């Protein structure tokens, strides 16, 4: 049993996770740039990266006929960034990078399909309404 996650979530936290996407973006890029050039800034980069991993994990895991494909999406995300953690063990940074870059056209998608659903809901609140008006015409 857990309710706060489903009570208060009814946003700003998403904005937070976006600014933090760009933050880890910038984290690894600044990392590899200083890798193109000194030593402990790199250490810092690794650290705040770990930060990013952990937080997205904790704040996306917290959620609790259509269940399976959702479950698939989520677990794909998961395994994505678990191999990302593995990659924290070179030009494989590339790999690593684009993996953050996956999140992007994962989240936007998990953002658009939202609207879709949401938008589709409004569509319902048009059809019936249309139907309703017909009833109110004949009538006469």
């Amino acid at each position: 049993f857990r309710s706060r996650l489903r009570k208060l979530f009814s946003h700003r936290f998403q904005v937070i996770i976006i600014c933090l996407v760009v933050l880890d973006a910038l984290l690894v890029l600044a990392e590899l740039l200083l890798d193109l050039k000194v030593t402990a800034f790199h250490y810092m980069s690794f650290a705040i990266l770990v930060f990013f991993m952990l937080d997205l994990g904790l704040r996306i895991f917290a959620y609790g006929f259509t269940n399976p494909w959702e479950v698939a999406d989520g677990l794909i995300v998961v395994v994505s960034f678990v191999l990302d953690l593995v990659l924290l063990f070179f030009e494989a940074l590339g790999l690593l990078i684009l993996l953050r870059l996956w999140r992007v056209a994962r989240i936007i998608n998990g953002i658009i399909i939202s609207r879709m659903k949401q938008l589709e809901d409004k569509i319902e609140e048009l059809l019936s309404k249309i139907y309703h008006l017909e009833n109110e015409i004949a009538r006469l």
